[PDB]
């Protein structure tokens, strides 16, 4: 059954709850963003109102084939009424189209559900500055102090220089970027841009990117592999045998692959800076794992929560075991006592 942390008290609203069949008493299904753990269960046959960003709407319509009459896109940063209840959608700094949702309850409670987010100080000067928030439904993916990672800007800087140098040293080297979902487009876009190329990809991935209101996108991507020296591939295929394979298919147009695996956290975050990264090499094929996160570090999360000073926090990630739950509750208490709310 749909868990309590997917229900918004005193509404008939649910968030990211599509895989439980009809939820008894739900009048409106919110979707924070187009990732499959969140949309799981959506399809052309769903016949209940879905509320979401314009971008997420474009993806429901063109990739899942949900019928237009059920998609209610809302602009961001705009006070809107949904079945008699004031709501605001805010940028979640996660993947394209991803949102946080502010709920103003008829009783006077204000609730924020973060969906998936990467907390940023820029959120402190949005519509959230303007009033008190009583309840926080929090993306707790990296709620533990070992989880450090660099800024997105640091990581992109590294990837750009790495690729530019390898391609200038050898003009017959190919760049491959792994992907399996929306998000992290800046990786392959910044690389392509420094090398004077469009990015090449399959037809299914091209369709997905054409939904995302990226400015000047027709100038940046293509379905023509031959014409492009940055290739996107399924993340599954980013390994030595699967690259070699791919390298055969290019027909002697390239002799070397330089490949990037945009991971989240991996344990060498605890010992190594971005400046001192190295790849796995098997011949002319090299694979960088780069820690580009679209989830809050432990410190970024801490800061956002200490600024907000919510009265109650309800975790939406890592809730399945009593030990995770217990550990999270301890950090929330430390934060509260340190900050005096
Ligand atoms: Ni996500």
């Amino acid at each position: 059954t749909c868990p309590f942390y997917k229900k918004i008290p005193g509404t008939g609203f649910t968030v990211d709850a599509f895989q439980y069949g009809v939820v008894e008493g739900c009048t409106a299904y919110f979707l924070t963003h187009f990732h499959s753990d969140h949309y799981a269960g959506l399809s052309k046959h769903f016949t209940f109102p879905v509320y979401c960003s314009e971008i997420t709407g474009n993806l429901l319509k063109n990739k899942l084939h949900v019928q237009e009459q059920y998609i209610h896109p809302l602009p961001l940063d705009t006070e809107c009424i949904v079945n008699g209840v004031k709501v605001v959608l805010l940028d979640a700094n996660h993947c394209p189209g991803a949102v946080m949702i502010l709920f103003y309850l008829p009783n006077g409670t204000v609730i924020l559900h973060t969906g998936d987010f990467r907390a940023d100080p820029s959120m402190e000067r949005s519509l959230l500055a303007d009033q008190k928030v009583h309840m926080l439904y929090l993306d707790t993916t990296y709620c533990s102090p070992e989880y450090t990672f660099p800024s997105q800007q640091e990581v992109i800087r590294f990837a750009i220089n790495t690729a530019f140098e390898a391609v200038t040293l050898n003009p017959h080297a190919l760049v491959v970027c792994g992907t399996y979902s929306i998000g992290k487009e800046k990786v392959f876009l910044a690389i392509a841009d420094v090398l004077g190329s469009k990015v090449g990809m399959s037809q299914e991935k091209y369709k997905t990117l054409q939904c995302l209101n990226i400015p000047e996108i027709n100038s940046l991507i293509t379905t023509d592999m031959c014409s492009s020296l940055v290739h996107l591939l399924p993340m599954m295929q980013i390994n030595f045998k699967g690259l070699q394979s791919h390298l055969k298919k290019c027909g002697g147009k390239y002799n070397q692959i330089l490949a990037f695996r945009p991971t989240g956290w991996t344990h060498s975050n605890k010992f190594t800076r971005i400046a001192d990264v190295i790849p796995q090499t098997k011949g002319n094929i090299s694979i960088y794992g780069i820690p580009y996160s679209e989830h809050s570090s432990y410190l970024e999360m801490k800061r956002f929560v200490q600024w907000l000073k919510p009265q109650k926090i309800i975790p939406t990630v890592n809730v399945g075991t009593w030990k995770s739950r217990s550990t999270m509750e301890k950090y929330f208490r430390e934060w509260k006592l340190e900050a005096g709310y």
